[PDB]
């Protein structure tokens, strides 16, 4: 009657075992605090800077991740007048059917499934990268893994294939960080407009505590949430596309702001089209477009992606990203448009 | 940095304690054991019969629910040769934003006595099985299945969650067979990926019968199927069934489906479940063996009402359903259409 | 590690409280007896508590045939006594032996503790529901949470009266608690127990969820000394003198419960009624301080060797030897005559 | 009907959170691994050396204890041919009724009862000592603290006040290290014999795992236990008492070995008397007492004690200071020389 397609159960460290091995340093604590503050301001129209969330499609090699972090950390500080730069530290990836689930689920890319090692690796990384003063971002996919990492997160996303999940809007309503919801795979923007409304509200659901115990949590509600236009059946980063979502959100009585995602369905998957989308969004930002509050970009040390018989350094094992040299031109190419939007 | 928006945590009863208060009776386990095997044999093409998942949209009064079961159990016998009738015991009922469900606000006032809700919902589930009528629920979250899924013989995944990885991960390790609702928007590529996906072994994090996190390694679920339920327009046609039949095979999957006479297929009006029913029996009697099931929002009294004064007995507090006499006709219609085939 | 051979799962205390909840009546029993005993220890009543029953429960069938017989006398002597059946599920050995029904219910070294706790609590509930309070010994530190709400009086073993953690446990026990003198007949130890248990403590124990935590107790004031013999018996009136004024030197209620079994019987089950005579003589003589007594009683008298391994007889204790029923009615009758004779 | 007297409940970290934050180094694991084996070899009679457990009554300051530890590690390495020296690292102290409970309980010494710091201080201190080659020894009073601390322990005692308990002889029967049971608060050796025998059996009982969940546990049983002579209202360290414990151990069919506390009741409550006992046991050991296999000295940087604040002076029972401690460990290494010939 029970547990008959359940093969094994294996012990899983409680969040406090990670929270006490890898406590957040004074520096760390202050990166996330400030970074969360900064993005709040950008969302309440009290800042005109651009939230840019840029980085690999998915972490899988902490060494490569650190070269990228300290490279981008320089541009966080050179463009800190037009850009609020945040690194794309994605430990979990939702695969269309099957495939590698991210670092935390399978950190030795071998179906070992050393998920305890996973979070150890993940948390130490998230930790280190926050020390340097760079802020981190991630997709929130699992219902349990947030408790181990979220205190180091400064901006999260709910996957497209999860923007309708009640359980996922429930989670968004309690996270301490801002959150972005992606429009639906077909480009439906209301299922996301709906999640913003839910997320902004209090909920009361079942979940796991830092001690690894089932419990009932009540959430205050999170009003720092926005849409992420990722296009769908056809790219939708246009200035008039933006104007639809803009109107739409006014109809729903939510603030008219948007994060454009340059990749996936706005790039026809062609990794290099992030430059095209990039060149189109910058025109909108120069033209005076006040409502483009942020940007998401897929970006690694080296352009392209590889299958999973050895590992090319610095290159994605999942979605395909623009290389670093392109990144530089892209980020400076934003700061300039944000310059052209006020001076 | 920690827990700035979460501001209160309350104690929750572990699965192990609800299975101890309310243990499966030899009868209840018997009904679940046979009912699943019944549906498995159907789903491997080994049985003309039609699985009918029918019952209220949501349960809110255990009393009206035991009455429904005794009635529906009666018909589950009568037509046992043609229909495999499985009652539908749904608690939580997704909505963008009153009622969270029976488990979640069992007292219908935002007291959120999940613990009462859970004791109640399992006890009702228990009794319906001990009487011998299988139940079929809907798995939304990841903690709640650990308290109930032993008394369920079939399950569905909400329309707004068929795309989610976490819910396909959950179907990975269900002992009951699973149905996936196609997309809100009538698409079915998502339903296909979920079947494939839930049919793959998985390893994820989940709560145990004792209320601790752990790692699970599931086996993959082989008894899954799409669930047609409309989109822009309804899609209960046979034009439609022909596409899904095709693509399903193009997907290298068993060209079988289950049609939901409700939701986007009823174009909302609850009585239109009868219209859809009429159309299906044409096919089943026509000779369409790849319609292996149907799903009806059926209560004791037709229509619905709104939470406020007391409530009409036997009339849903959520979606409007056909009442009991529409329920008798519809079941008899289906079972007639069944043994046309011959 | 090196010496932990196996680790099986244990049903949490919440699970038994949920499968065997106090009926409204049983709640009443547990609660009236608990206030009664408090009123004895304050002098505002003058009946004699009487914890009397088997040495160890091992047949839930005989323990109910017993409880109905003992309950039948409980109601009759209502006004003299305050009978509390002896439902000890834990027993300690000088060295190695069978530890009680909870720790080995099928006395076949199966150690089916989960069955043990189910059987123990179900029996415990049957008895409080038919009006008969239960008394027990608190040996283990985790079992209490599975049973404490169905016990109206509790003892701390002669061999654990010094143990800091058994004092801590009584400091937060909700029923009232009796401490035995040292196995060598020392009072200092038991006085200290009362005093330690009289004050609040902060320590680790396990909540009703099977979870370790820090608990702050309040302190238990309904604590008294149990006299149980030593090298030679302390049921005297000479000793009752010393114990009374030693207790007044500590500055504590000058009262004492007297055991009749164990060292005061000199491991001689029948000599239990020789002690009765002496105490009813003190009690019928105007000794007000004898506020309780305890007596090892079963259906048939004597005992049998589980360590045999023939088949077992019905209603005979498998550990310490007890009187049989006929003596117990007679013993309970003289106690009631003594208490009335006392006024 | 319940919790009428439970004033409150705060969360306690699981043993695993601490095993993760202060994992044992390769070195610490080795100090432990080796020290245990040493004490096994002594116990089973295959090494004529003498286990010396020595150190403060209670760690209250960790800095003083780290200084003490270096001083004693020098001595341990210098006498390793006659002596196995492990430090007395006693966190949980058992008071006669109500008083300061020790560093794991109320670390800051003011009734905060910050048990989560305590545990944290107590494990880093133990790890630091073990990492630096010096084995450690402590009291096992609680039923839960062992799970955060056990793995950095080479030897433990069961308190004088808790030798008879089923719940403590159960614990002993699963500890990965040797154990010594003290006699009872009057000189009784019967309790200690029974304890060693019980602690030698396997047991099944309820405990908390490394994760903080109650669960069922079967022990294998612990052969590495022995009696700890500590005295009554009259000290029982003189050869006469030693020969009584000897035959008694034979009657109960146990190896006839012993460890002699120099303190508590063989000190008759004055610390400097610990030196006297030493001379006597040193006589016995050099006479050719193979029965005596270890001792226990309460020793600190500053002799004497204070109440509640001096550095390295004990703040519970009085101990000898470092000049007397150097003297004493040497007297012992010499009787261990005499004894071998
Ligand atoms: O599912 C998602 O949210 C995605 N994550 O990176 C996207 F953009 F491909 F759709
Ligand atoms: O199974 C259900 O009741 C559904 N839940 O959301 C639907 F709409 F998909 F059909
Ligand atoms: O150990 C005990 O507390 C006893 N319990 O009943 C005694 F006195 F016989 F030894």
């Amino acid at each position: 009657n029970d547990d008959l397609r359940i093969k094994e159960i294996k012990e899983l460290l409680p969040p406090v075992a990670l929270l006490e091995k890898f406590p957040a340093t004074e520096n760390a604590a202050n990166t996330v605090a400030h970074a969360r503050k900064a993005i709040h301001k950008i969302l309440k129209g009290n800042d005109d800077r651009l939230l840019v969330v840029i980085g690999p499609c998915s972490i899988h090699d902490p060494v490569a991740a650190k070269e990228y972090a300290t490279r981008l950390l320089a541009l966080r500080e050179e463009l800190k007048d037009e850009l609020e730069i945040v690194m794309r530290v994605y430990f979990e990836k939702p695969r269309t059917t099957v495939g590698w689930k991210g670092l935390i689920n399978d950190p030795h890319m071998d179906n070992s499934f050393q998920i305890n090692d996973g979070l150890r690796i993940a948390r130490k990384l998230l930790l280190d990268i926050n020390d340097s003063g760079l802020p981190a971002a991630g997709e929130f996919l699992d219902m349990i893994t947030p408790q181990y990492l979220a205190d180091l997160m400064s901006w999260g996303a709910i996957g497209a294939r999860t923007t309708e999940s009640q359980v996922h809007r429930e989670l968004a309503s309690g996270l301490s960080c801002p959150v972005g919801f992606k429009n639906g795979t077909d480009g439906t923007i209301k299922v996301a407009i709906d999640a913003i409304n839910a997320a902004g509200a209090p909920h009361c659901f079942l979940s796991v505590t830092k001690w690894g115990h089932s419990a009932i949590v009540n959430t205050s509600g999170n009003g720092d949430c926005h849409i992420i236009l990722r296009g769908g059946k056809e790219p939708n980063y246009s200035a008039k596309h933006v104007a639809e979502v803009k109107e739409g959100l006014n109809k729903a009585g939510l603030p008219a702001q948007v994060m454009i995602d340059f990749s996936h369905a706005n790039s026809s998957k062609q990794f290099k089209k992030q430059m095209d989308v990039c060149a189109d969004v910058c025109q909108q930002i120069a033209g005076g477009e006040k409502a483009i509050i942020g940007v998401m970009v897929e970006s690694h040390l080296v352009e392209g992606n590889q299958s999973l018989e050895p590992l090319a350094y610095g290159k994605s094992i999942t979605d395909a990203c623009i290389g670093w040299e392109d990144t530089d031109a892209l980020l400076r190419q934003l700061a300039n448009a944000v310059k052209a939007r006020r001076g």
